[PDB]
């Protein structure tokens, strides 16, 4: 038993991280086959960052202006293009460590592992959730741009995130592997606002099921409720409304524990209104919403 | 900025995990050079597990009684021996992905990354701290025995843990890579008790410094205290006594934030006596003790 925040094994992603330098700007890049993907703002000076015309700036850059390093081996750049906010550098060598991979755009509330790297060298790995306002609460220092988030299904790596910037509130922003930002953000040096964040209700319910499977107990009551009456409280505590589809995706856990979804909703309502009164759930004094139902099923079984 | 619980990149350790089967029992093994290290209880049936004489059981096992798989490649076992609670199987092939490695026995309060594997395939990675009672609060299911915990300095992997059992309280126990258990535990199928767990004070102080670095400052008071007066309060709330050496280890953080160790001890005293009054520190309602000072320095700088 046991339930901890868990990331995917990062070896398959470690095999693809490289270092990209343009002028004096150095960040990380993803090396897949004979292409290296990185943030386009690698081509910018401190002064271009205020209001950059990335098309004009990229036109002033030639292949030899990009220095790409994998370990002790430089990769000669033979082509370059721009897809949205992402720069694609075609190099002369195909990465022999290229795994079976996909480019996927995740929904808000879903989770993925982040491999924080600096100068192309992996530094750490940790689990993250896409907040409803399309930000993530990660750990990034200057030079971490190009680090990627991913999931792994058997032997296939679904890349879903590339880090670009940090917002004034301390949360982080980035794009998919096709250059499209998650949320209303742009890669300019301006203070940008994220929307109001809300709690992922289905994730809190999945986490409560995980707690029940692992022996945590005291919060379960012999009460029940309806979707309408539970939503009435969810609105009061800044929780997302609960839909019947969300009830359906909690089906496997509800069948494993033998506890109806609406019963767990009643328990959650009681926890929201009264608190915990000194107790913890899975060693936590707060209700966690960073675990999807699939994460719970994968970890506990 | 930001501060999440972070694990080391697991690729170097992924390159060493193999599957070891002895009879009907299958678990994980660590393949370094031409040796495979695993838990010895792999040679036990469900019947011997109650009170096994591992010498007698090992005597009745030959080299061919051990099946070792690295991926889809069979590793022919040419020798076998027992060192404490660890089984060493010498095979005919040396692991080409063997990293520079060390075997370390860690102190209570130090942290490391766990690579949970099943049937030789890595499943997840997460960060753990060795509790003062020599247990870890991890996530393990049946078949995870042989999974390892490690640290990485530059390019050297220091292995420090191998999982063996789960206690009745839900915590987990194991050995170092030389077979010696952490704590008073034995590898047999009995309900065993651990000592009283205490909070790692130096880790809580390092976590408070990390909070100050990332913007959280509300808990900083205009007060100071002596190590003796602080230990008086720490003894009441089940905190480990702070030593001058611990104060020295907190030196880099104290210099970076410009906040004396004793002033932060006063802040911790006030937090322990008054609570948090609804506020949070780094998005946490509890004082966290699973981050060493070096973890804080490495993550924030
Ligand atoms: C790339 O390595 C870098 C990562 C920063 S972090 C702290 O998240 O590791 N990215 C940036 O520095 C980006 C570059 C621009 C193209 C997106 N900028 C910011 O992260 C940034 C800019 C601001 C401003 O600008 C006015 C104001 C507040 C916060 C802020 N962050
Ligand atoms: C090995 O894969 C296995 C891991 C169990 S777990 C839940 O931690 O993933 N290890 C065991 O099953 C060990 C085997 C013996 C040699 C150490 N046993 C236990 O973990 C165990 C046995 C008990 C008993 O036995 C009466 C009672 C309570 C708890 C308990 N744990």
């Amino acid at each position: 038993s046991g339930f901890r925040k868990m990331a995917f094994p990062s070896g398959k992603v470690e095999g693809c991280m490289v270092q990209v330098t343009c002028g004096t700007t150095t960040l990380n890049g993803l090396w897949l086959d004979d292409v290296v993907y990185c943030p386009r703002h690698v081509i910018c000076t401190s002064e271009d960052m205020l209001n950059p015309n990335y098309e004009d700036l990229l036109i002033r850059k030639s292949n030899h202006n990009f220095l790409v390093q994998a370990g002790n081996v430089q990769l000669r750049v033979i082509g370059h293009s721009m897809q949205n906010c992402v720069l694609k550098l075609k190099v002369d060598t195909a990465n022999p460590k290229t795994p079976k991979y996909k480019f996927v755009r995740i929904q808000p509330g879903q989770t993925f592992s982040v491999l924080a790297c600096y100068n192309g060298s992996p530094s750490g790995v940790y689990q993250c959730a896409m907040r409803p306002n399309f930000t993530i609460k990660g750990s990034f220092l200057n030079g971490s741009c190009g680090s990627v988030g991913f999931n792994i299904d058997y032997d296939c790596v679904s890349f879903c995130y590339m880090h670009h910037m940090e917002l004034p509130t301390g949360v982080h922003a980035g794009t998919d592997l096709e250059g499209n930002f998650y949320g209303p953000f742009v890669d300019r040096q301006t203070a940008q606002a994220a929307g109001t964040d809300t709690t992922i209700t289905v994730n809190v319910l999945a986490w409560l099921y995980a707690a029940v499977i692992n022996g945590d107990r005291w919060f379960l009551n012999r009460f029940t409720t309806t979707l309408n009456d539970f939503n009435l409280v969810a609105m009061k505590y800044n929780y997302e409304p609960l839909t019947q589809d969300h009830v359906d995706i909690l089906g496997p856990l509800s069948a494993q524990t033998g506890i109806a979804v609406l019963d767990m909703c009643a328990s959650l309502k009681e926890l929201l209104q009264n608190g915990m009164n000194g107790r913890t759930i899975l060693g936590s004094a707060l209700l966690e919403d960073e675990f999807t139902p699939f994460d719970v099923v994968r970890q506990c079984s």
